[PDB]
């Protein structure tokens, strides 16, 4: 997984979902009056509306990522072995499951400071959705038009990090990912000078020599460094449309193609989908492994509204046969 | 630039064009009876038809890359400083300009063996198209449904290589690009064993550790390595559409986004377009920096036929 | 700085000292009845005798590293910015200065277990030796013939780590150094198989291809990785002499030569000295940048006065 | 193997011998009137005196490396599969065996210019010293106080390269090794500026960050890069003693310790010996894997004078 933010003509938030199969992902709109039920807390019948990507099960929106009507976003990314959910209920804290976490925050919070105050006081409980859909360890990026935070709930407690670069992947923990950037300080967007030695006449026979050292593999640390470099150095766009186009290019630099990353099961990890939310305009844009054409749905009831993903390449054919 | 081939349900050939500006390139179809004129050789009045990408100047198709009706493809890629074009004509050679080279081969040859035979008799001469379009240094990938060759014309002469992997980028020369792969033999698609030492407990907290050491930057040698790793390991598709999708993902692994590669001039190098030719079906598929949605035109008079590129993002709004 | 342990025919502990300048360091033996004075604790008049390397100031042994008569070793290595020394006394603790730490542990402890029990009760306090000799940020490797620990005293408190590989350099903190090893699991001492793709005939035209990916620079994390690789894979010696030989080869893999590492002052950081303590035989072996020949000194252990041997800083060449 | 030159207060040449066993190497002085016999050329009764390292078989000095009385040095380094020795005699060339090569050059030449003239008319012939000492592929560094050349005799003939850096290891061929330096131009001896991005506050918590990217392994290409970086940046000494000390520190950067490099035989490759010749003072300095103490012998007869290497650690016990 890779999640990023971008500040341009509007303000954006999005992710690659990286997995060795598809859940049959869809656009899910949760209107204001869809009743959010909680395993261990009281229902909320009136809340902020959400748009995002996930699956519906038992008429519950299982968000992979989403935004709300105020342009606050939240994404769950794989965090195997580091996530620690409590086996105890707290009498003085909201006892919230991981699958309830996106609704709990995006339903009630208009910005990152409100999200942070609510997250500080949460008890994330170790309770699975169902036998079919068991828990797996996550961590979260939470973003608004101004800034982003990382939430990692581990054995040492609820950690909230200011995220100065608006980047997140998988393991390790965020301080380790941020520390890992320090050894790449020498990378550049332009042909560097010969600091190796002015006693040898080193030749440059192409462009891009300044990036040499940037890791190119799809390990989480490599994707965290490559996404950071690509995002922080990406050219400014003239329009919102150029920004969205640029955002999918940034997610592309860390995309996983089928065949380069074979999991323990022997299945191929790949970028199932990519998305870009325009936070200011509350619009979801997405692509899938199978379809390059961007698809847009805007957030404008007590029932979920769903649009299933097209998993076929939609080609503009100029001529037949 | 990066050019690749792929063998799947059908057989493919295509490239990224990486530059700091667009030339206003378009689809050009050159029909059988468009007359090819050469600066130092007899005109060809009747030839194979071409579909490709480039510009039309003075009613002449300046191809960046193209295929013919037989499914033979040819791409010119930047080769600055190494390309050497002769000021001298040779009476025992075909004297051909670099900009005439795609027409000369694709007009006349049905396959790579025929291409190699014609290249073996060539003398690439130092005459520019015009004062406004001077020669730049190029090398070529020539591919059919079965195999590919690289043509590099340098000070030491006309070099033709068998391309065992179907990959080409820019400098250096092909024997250096191929030799450069050897130090990456240890890379893997899978989590490796701890060979570092049995005496320390090294842990894996994520997938993709096998690839650690693959280069990520957009230098030509890094892109040669990354394209090769991505292409040779890419999963087989079950249909031609799955193959075209997979092809565009492979070119995506070595795409240049605006901002990460700033030239001597201070302009941003970027992937202007990406294309995939289906050689067996004679169909061109392409994308542009500005438009993710693939456009297709199939090769099915004596005048150039053109289809301008649309550089606007075509978004499906539900 | 790089500090290592090695287990062979005997058991060894030692370090590179990497600095911009020599500090006039020399061999210092502290005998059993040299009185150890502490700023905030009772003097120790009878203790284990020490042999190590450091400077003498106002008749006090300021050790860079040392062992005791029981073969317990301790080294202080640079840890700038991360080291945090307390401005206050702490209640149920021994209040010990950083310059007193080596005397405090090696004077009283015979093994790592005892060292750990003592460090658990310690508070390192922000008092300098003198105006001319202010405190620098350090962390410590403590080693015996069996095992080693790391001590890092930071803002979050006194941390003690089991050191499963017997390696320490500088920054970052020990959990970061250890985690950083994980990305190198694929390195090998032998020619690897082509796992890149069996669709391309990759050729091997020399030995050492298994190591490709091992970092070669003298940053502290690169030295941590390269020392770990060299030490864990180093061939076993047949004799104690072969072990000592090997130990100096291992420190050599992460030596800093003059010219490759230029500090902010313009001065080059370099390996001032390398040492190997034979813990079982209580013998200090050392080399200097200037002199390749190993010098040996054995633990002068009775008495009450510091005994010192200055470093030979000339190349001692066998002319036939 | 790694061979280097260094220019300081005097001028130096020397090498690491990297192998998985010892031949019982020794110092060999060949006097002026030891008769050099050649399998296919006229004997040389009077020549320049030699001091070097190697073995003596059948009263013949088999040098691994040596200098002569004029301060001209030559070293043979492993070059497996690339070295090609001729199965033909050439009437217009000197037909010299690989094991005669060092005597042929150092015996007759007073500097690298002269060496180049003689190599331009050599034919290295496929003729072994004996059944027990068969030919292995070599290439050569030839060095004087001013400059150095590399000789690689391959399938495509006798190649001679100016060596602008005074470094040699093993494979690949010299143009490939020099080309491979170009991707390291960004390395530095000082803490670099944050060029990665202004928008993130990257921290430096130690010294040596400028070298990040330098390869640390003992592959021939990694040793070439590392030796080059270490030698071109090494600090000047104010004395000859400080130069010799520095020289052993530079070779130490690319030394092979027992255990990190296992040959196809499963034996450990290690730096058997390191040497430093003072070319101006005609003095050999050497260390062995087993003895850190530097040993000196000066070049000051019909007979080889030889001193075995001590392979015991000579420790100063106070
Ligand atoms: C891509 C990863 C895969 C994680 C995983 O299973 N890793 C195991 C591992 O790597 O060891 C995450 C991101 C969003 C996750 C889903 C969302 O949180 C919504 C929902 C939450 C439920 O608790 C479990 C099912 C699921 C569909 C989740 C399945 C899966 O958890 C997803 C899709
Ligand atoms: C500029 C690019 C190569 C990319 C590049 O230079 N990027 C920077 C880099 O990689 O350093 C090349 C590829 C094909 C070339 C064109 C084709 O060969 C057709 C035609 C050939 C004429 O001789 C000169 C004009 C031109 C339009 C050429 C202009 C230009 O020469 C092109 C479009
Ligand atoms: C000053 C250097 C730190 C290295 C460094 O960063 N210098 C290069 C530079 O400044 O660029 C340290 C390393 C070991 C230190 C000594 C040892 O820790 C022992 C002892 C400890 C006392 O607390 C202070 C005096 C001193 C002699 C210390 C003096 C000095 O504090 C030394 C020698
Ligand atoms: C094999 C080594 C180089 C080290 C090596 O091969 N590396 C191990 C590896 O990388 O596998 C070379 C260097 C000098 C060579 C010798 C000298 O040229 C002198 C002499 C030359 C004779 O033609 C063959 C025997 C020999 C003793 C040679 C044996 C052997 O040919 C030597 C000693």
């Amino acid at each position: 997984c890779t999640a990023i933010t971008l500040n341009g003509n509007s303000n954006y938030f999005g992710r690659n979902l990286d997995l060795d199969f598809s859940y049959g992902e869809e656009v899910i709109i949760t209107p204001a009056e869809y009743e959010f039920k909680f395993r261990k807390e009281k229902a909320i019948k009136n809340h902020k509306s959400l748009i995002g990507v996930g699956i519906v099960a038992n008429d519950y929106p299982l968000y992979f990522d989403a935004i709300n009507e105020d342009g606050l976003g939240m994404a769950g990314l794989n965090f195997p072995g580091n996530a620690y959910y409590s086996d105890a209920l707290e009498n003085d804290k909201d006892n919230i499951t991981p699958f309830e976490f996106i609704p709990w925050i995006l339903g009630q919070c208009s910005d990152v400071n409100e999200a942070r105050n609510l997250v500080e006081k949460i008890n994330l409980i170790n309770l699975s959705f169902s036998e079919q859909l068991p828990l797996a360890g996550l961590h979260w990026l939470i973003a608004d038009r101004e800034k982003s935070i990382v939430v990692e709930v581990t054995k040492s407690g609820v950690h909230i990090y200011d995220n100065p670069i608006g980047i997140l992947t998988n393991n390790p923990e965020f301080n380790y990912q941020m520390y890992n950037l320090n050894k790449y300080r020498n990378l550049s967007i332009s042909t560097p000078q010969n600091t190796f030695s002015d006693s040898v006449d080193l030749k440059v026979d192409g462009t891009g020599f300044g990036g040499i050292g940037l890791p190119g593999d799809v390990s989480p640390e490599s994707r965290f460094v490559r996404a950071t470099f690509s995002k922080l150095n990406s050219s400014k766009g003239m329009t919102v449309e150029e920004d969205i186009t640029q955002f999918f290019h940034i997610l592309g630099t860390v995309e996983q193609i089928k065949g380069v990353n074979k999991t323990e099961s022997g299945k191929e990890e790949y970028t199932v989908y990519s998305n870009c939310y325009d936070l200011d305009n509350k619009t979801l844009y997405y692509t899938t492994y199978e379809n390059r054409q961007i698809v847009a749905v805007t957030l404008n009831g007590n029932r979920l509204v769903t649009y299933p993903f097209e998993r076929k390449q939609i080609i503009n054919k100029l001529n037949l046969e």
